[PDB]
């Protein structure tokens, strides 16, 4: 129904879920001058265990790995949030060049990855589907991928992308801590937004680090590597499945320090 490609796109997702037009979507133009400097902001806290980990999974979208939610082990906890939110999963969206790829921009540059940790309000709600359509009910942390030197922890991650390189395809990932993605730095950007794929529901807090992570090119090749479509289908690769900056529409952007 909805992709990236060039007849079913970000652009034209708005025909099929209305909501794409609404007044709390994202990504969005951080534009770090206009951020409104929230000292009030609890400390952000990634309470992450090492081997929660279930699974990598190519769903035709993006890469993602799976998480065990059955209890609060690991969370997000701090920050914008009144309580801890359960790691689902997370995934990646990426570019074809260096210049393009994240879904969130800062001051009009984009970097050529984001990954987004992906987490649920379990206190409130008994599922991550029910959770994921209520205003609190999601709470995604983004983390910006720029490309330099090659991370130690991602080559775990690249090198199991192979395996799963065709649409519908996964594979076992144990022991992978999420905490190994994360940035020195806690200080983020916070506002009220939705999903950044269909549905497109307006449920998550977003949480955007301000610190990026780097990876090789070599290893941010092993993503463009992978493919959107299946073994027997015209080779089509996975590139540029992002969705571009939307309205802020008076949304007030706040960030836990002083740019
Ligand atoms: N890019 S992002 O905003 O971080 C992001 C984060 C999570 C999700 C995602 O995992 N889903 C799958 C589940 N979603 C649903 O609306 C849902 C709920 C119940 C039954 C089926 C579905 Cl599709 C919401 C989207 C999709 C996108
Ligand atoms: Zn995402």
């Amino acid at each position: 129904g909805w992709g990236y490609g060039q007849d079913d796109g970000p652009s034209h997702w708005h025909k099929l879920y209305p909501i794409a037009q609404g007044d709390r979507q994202s990504p969005i133009n951080i534009i770090s001058s206009q951020a409104v400097y929230s000292p009030s902001l609890q400390p952000l806290e990634l309470s992450y265990e090492a081997c929660m980990s279930l699974s990598i999974t190519n769903n035709g979208h993006s890469v993602q790995v799976d998480f065990n939610d059955s209890d609060d082990r690991t969370v997000v906890t701090g920050g914008p949030l009144e309580g801890p939110y359960r790691l689902k999963q997370f995934h990646f969206h990426w570019g074809k060049k260096h210049d393009v790829g994240s879904e969130h921009t800062v001051d009009g540059k984009s970097f050529p990855s984001e990954l987004h940790l992906v987490h649920w309000n379990a206190k409130k709600y008994s599922t991550f589907g029910e959770a994921a359509s209520a205003p609190d009910g999601l709470a995604v942390v983004g983390v910006f991928l720029e490309t330099g030197d090659e991370h130690p922890s991602m080559n775990r991650l690249t090198d199991a992308l192979y395996m799963v390189r065709f649409k519908g395809t996964k594979a076992q990932f144990s022991c992978f801590n999420p905490k190994s993605l994360l940035p020195a730095s806690r200080h983020y950007w916070t506002y009220p937004g939705s999903l950044t794929t269909p549905p497109l529901s307006e449920s998550v807090t977003w949480i955007v680090l301000r610190e990026p992570i780097s990876i090789s090119e070599r290893q941010m090749g092993k993503f463009r590597s992978l493919l959107f479509t299946s073994e027997d289908d015209e080779r089509i690769h996975m590139v540029n499945n992002f969705r571009p900056p939307q309205p802020l529409k008076g949304r007030v952007v706040k960030a836990s320090f002083r740019a």
